[PDB]
């Protein structure tokens, strides 16, 4: 039932339980914490009141003060594997990053290592061939760039927009392409556009995009100036040598002055994920 | 208790009873300026809580000009305004707030002109107006001894808070009457706020601009955002909702607003702090 | 009996309590940042007694002014807001400092209220000339006991085996005698010459004197840790900087917990002091 | 349960319970004339720290001999007279100052006297393997093999400051892996850059370690209050000039606070960085 590859993963696994549903996300919100520091979400939309569509959209925590690598949230295939160290964590874990990165080269070093050992052939060769032809048939599932585009469709998305004070820049639908459709799929239930077309009309849903492409990976970033403040709920995750920061947190009093207010309309204030534009066609010409 | 000006009517959302410098009742509120009264949570994440006003504007996206327009100028109240269908009392109350002395003694002689202002109750209108008069009278910042900000100036750009620069809607801001700059102050939530060692910035990006003209919802720059709600055509588009049913697992996902609040303007804490935060001071700059 | 002077107009239980210290240790706290203890003697045995030492609790990361414990009588009125609080504390205040004029002034100011010639001048020639008769039993006229008394004993380490002082050491004079004494009081002579021996009890300082006043300044290097505990506004908010460390030993503390701890401050030593005979 | 080394053939209730100090406080004092401590130290955000620490109690005393408080492997031997200890304890202090040449000498009295039956061979070979297996568990690599991989020291801070201690840190490197640990034990830093966070903890550095052995204090002359052949029968006896109150005027200060009255340990420089 549970869809999340840290499910398939054999330590725990406790996954959000969504994973057990329609959805089919590939990953848990837990593990979404673990590697993403993003939240799923729905943004809904709607003009005749029926809340048709209720597209999805995700939440980043990303820390202001993060800087350099902690700004990006998805490393390109290149440098991944420094951004991660995946020697910090389990072999299947290492196994399963390969794939996505298609490190078919690291998957033949690790099964040359296990093949001699009598633990892969007397015990775990059937957890590791399961695994794997699971995982890929998962991938192999949507990879809507092979099977025929069997999954969703060409979508007409983009997320290349310009930002019309920079130059024509633009690069790395390449790499892009190059990420496991998996990977593609997610970052299209992620980000919304800014805008969309009607088939006879066009909508926009914010002043201004909040999140970036590097060819070094996702980035959330502030076109210019200070990324905004980002108060991490903190409610959610080691120091076995002693661990020590510094934080910049409130101090005063008066807050009883809400108990009235309290009942006026209320705003939430996390960090969405705009990017790019989108279209519907009025006929598959 | 009941505190919106339009009490005085001879109807007010119980909510108006709070004693909150609003001085309306959401209902009158959208009924002339289609927005809501609405209030920020802020967190510093060990939940420790600040919080501001909020108000998202209402007026239809396609509407331009004078529909864009949240409240006129006062050199162009009228305009909007088409007192033939609004009462007399409704007219003298904003020939007050706009300081039209002019229209105002015309209303004077009005009274004797209605000549069922014979039956007396000239009393009652006029108690009436005394009662409004107190309100404005209370916001009136220029008597001398009202208390002022000082750890505090807010302004109506980045560069004329940074600067001090000579910034046309400031300028214009100060020019109109007192009440006016009030209840600007009231709803209007800055785009950043200087501290008193520190500095934030909400968003990359303005909610909308305003000018000479009057309040306005324009945006600053491309296209308005969306904005949701006999021989007349209703018009309506319709969408296919083909019941893709998701809720199974969407259900949990957080809702992201779909409203425009405002992040409008700029402000400045550069003293030790002594907010004295539990009174509604007229507190100008 | 309350001993402390700010009881007149929340004081400490110590107030009440039979302290030789003029003041109660929250306004102690408040004012000047510091803490009311002793230090234990011994007579080469068990045979042990004590002596009276402060320690201040100014934050590691305080800087330039906020270094001062106790201002001289010039910085002073720019180091606090003297407006911030209520006139009696301002003319207590100005008392203390011999700021006479001030407090020439400060009554001028009742006075000129209407409703200053009511039980207003009753109450206010009572307070204050309570503040001022206590002023004087602390300060020398004729004192000539062990009680409340010093006489012509010097810091300054060097010109000490001289019998002398330099001016710095001569500063504190220039102070009221209330000064001068719980100055020496509540700060513990490093050198000490008794009248048979001359001995010392600490190497390094923790604190200086300057013509601005106390400063809670390390002699060399950067500042000590401090951590500042316990102890209001509603009017008033701000942003705290907080360090925090994570990692804990807690299985492992209970085994820590096993032997004596030695804990952490600033007891306050400076300069020198004679000793007189005793009995 | 647990041990000190002086488990071997008193014990003391120190050392029912060890982490890595493996000698009782009774023989620290016995020892050297100190006594071990904790050293908490907190932030308010409900954050306590503790280190490890130790104090003497030889202030005032004089002409250095009296109160050295650790020995040098090239004057251990003189400054105690190994005729103090019986059944060949000699041989476990030669192998923790490395004087295994005396070590083989012992070895030499060992064999000789080969007692079969009450095997003296093995009385003190045992006692002397589990003191090389601490040792070199206390190694003075501490490769990983070795848990508690100690995390870098400085004591010479002016080159600390380099990362480069001096001679004093290299007659350390060269002093034997456990007297290494102990005095990670006894002595607090000075200074640790804690992630880089130079923090400073006391105004001065009090005991100074030599070639010849650790002494009390840098200065001499400014000795600082310190209370507290025919051996086992000597007697001294003082006298005090100082007539004075009976000892009750002080009861109005009861209820006040007290400093602590101890001279521990404070020297040297560290980093610990990610
Ligand atoms: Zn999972
Ligand atoms: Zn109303
Ligand atoms: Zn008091
Ligand atoms: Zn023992």
């Amino acid at each position: 039932v549970n869809r999340c590859i840290f499910a398939s993963i054999v330590y725990k696994s406790p996954c959000s339980p969504d994973a057990y549903h329609d959805d089919g996300w590939f990953i848990c919100n837990n593990h979404l914490i673990k590697r993403f520091k993003m939240s799923k979400m729905v943004l809904p939309i709607f003009d005749e009141d029926d809340n048709q569509f209720k597209m999805t959209i995700a939440r980043h925590l990303v820390g202001n003060k993060e800087r350099g690598i902690k700004r990006i949230l998805i490393p390109s295939a290149t440098n991944y594997q420094d951004v991660f160290n995946l020697n910090s964590m389990m072999q299947a874990e290492q196994l399963i990053f390969h794939l996505i990165y298609n490190n078919e080269n690291a998957v033949n070093t690790i099964c040359d290592n296990l093949k001699y050992t009598e633990g892969f052939t007397s015990n775990t060769q059937r957890v590791i061939h399961s695994v794997y032809a699971t995982t890929k048939s998962i991938l192999d599932t949507t990879n809507p760039n092979t099977f025929c585009s069997r999954v969703s469709r060409d979508e007409l998305r983009f997320f290349d927009v310009t930002n019309a004070r920079a130059l024509r820049g633009g690069a790395g639908d390449q790499l892009f392409n190059n990420y496991s459709g998996f990977l593609q799929n997610l970052i299209r239930r992620a980000v919304a556009p800014e805008y969309l077309q009607i088939d006879t009309e066009e909508l926009r849903f914010r002043n201004c995009a909040t999140c970036i492409i590097d060819e070094t990976g996702l980035v959330a970033s502030v076109p210019d100036g200070p990324e905004l403040y980002n108060p991490i709920r903190s409610s959610d995750i080691q120091p076995n040598r002693l661990q020590i920061r510094n934080v910049l947190k409130f101090e005063g009093d008066t807050r009883e002055l809400d108990r009235t207010l309290s009942g006026y309309e209320e705003y939430p204030t996390y960090v969405p994920l705009f990017l790019g534009y989108q279209i519907i066609n009025s006929e598959n010409n």
